[PDB]
């Protein structure tokens, strides 16, 4: 599923991401835009052999099991394929564990390089929330 901007904002707010660990909703929408272009089915392979999955590009070396990343830790206790669903619940629940890990949203390289320090409220402007 490819979300619309406001549709994704509303879904993330319903799943408790707005101001989660102090990160306003615009931060999460911005991260999803540049990680996946709002596409729940996005996958990308990393140089170390791990793969990133879903709307927030969660990595198989630490967070989910894809059966082909040796020595991976599966900290969200899910198959990585569950992160590609049109239902974003699994991605949101795992993202909450990632952002609580000590480094905040800096875990998402696209957020650090393209969202951090910008006017992220622009990403929810006009939305009925
Ligand atoms: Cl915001
Ligand atoms: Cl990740
Ligand atoms: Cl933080
Ligand atoms: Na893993």
């Amino acid at each position: 599923k490819v979300f619309g901007r406001c549709e994704l904002a509303a879904a993330m707010k319903r799943h408790g991401l707005d101001n989660y660990r102090g990160y306003s909703l615009g931060n999460w929408v911005c991260a999803a835009k540049f990680e996946s272009n709002f596409n729940t089915q996005a996958t990308n392979r990393n140089t170390d052999g791990s793969t990133d999955y879903g709307i927030l590009q969660i990595n198989s070396r630490w967070w989910c099991n894809d059966g082909r990343t040796p020595g991976s830790r599966n900290l969200c206790n899910i198959p990585c394929s569950a992160l590609l669903s049109s239902d974003i619940t699994a991605s949101v629940n795992c993202a909450k564990k990632i952002v609580s890990d000590g480094n905040g949203m800096n875990a998402w390289v696209a957020w650090r390089n393209r969202c951090k320090g910008t006017d992220v409220q622009a990403w929810i402007r006009g939305c009925r929330l």
